[PDB]
């Protein structure tokens, strides 16, 4: 579907049996969620943002449904104020920018 | 044109007679530049993001050229690690997300 930018580009996604809304963020290399429960092993990691850096957990090969699209990738879990779908996953649903 | 997301979506801009590269950021409501010199008055403002918040100057009605597209809008200047073009200007050039 095509989405204009008069409003924040929110998408509904399913991950680990949980439902959430996330922002399609072309300005984000990675995908991060605020508190969700994911299983298994992860690794420590720090993300750099506009206001500074945050410490997150890094999970790989995590199944994720973005607008009905099934894909798998690396998902970070950390203290973000907004759930974000990054380029690492937007690339997987074929999402592009147009103008 | 069309822009896939395998690489950060950078565009070349001209603003205040100065050249810069910026990220087409669908996850940003506003446009922010680190160190550029803009004329005129401005109003202090704070912006939030991953990592915390930062104090920035808010200039309105600033002529800016984005990939050859001449438009005008609010531009923030402040301690940001990367130049960002927000939704406030992306809508001006008719930029959309597609998948
Ligand atoms: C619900 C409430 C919390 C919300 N507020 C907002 C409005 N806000 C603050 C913003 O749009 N804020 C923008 C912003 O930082 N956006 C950010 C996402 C975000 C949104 C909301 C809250 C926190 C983070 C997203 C931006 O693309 C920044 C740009 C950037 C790139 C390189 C270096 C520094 C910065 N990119 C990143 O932070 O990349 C790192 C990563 C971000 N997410 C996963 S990895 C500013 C640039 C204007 C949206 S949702």
């Amino acid at each position: 579907p095509q989405i204009t930018l008069w409003q924040r580009p929110l998408v509904t996604i399913k991950i680990g049996g949980q439902l959430r809304e996330a922002l399609l963020d072309t300005g984000a290399d990675d995908t991060i969620f605020e508190e969700i429960s994911l299983p298994g092993r992860w690794k420590p990691k720090m993300i750099g943002g506009i206001g500074g850096f945050i410490k997150v957990r890094q999970y790989d090969q995590i199944p994720i449904e973005i607008c009905g699209h099934k894909v798998i990738g690396t998902v970070l879990v950390g203290p973000t104020p907004a759930n974000i779908i990054g380029r690492n996953l937007m690339t997987q649903i074929g999402c592009t920018l147009n103008f």
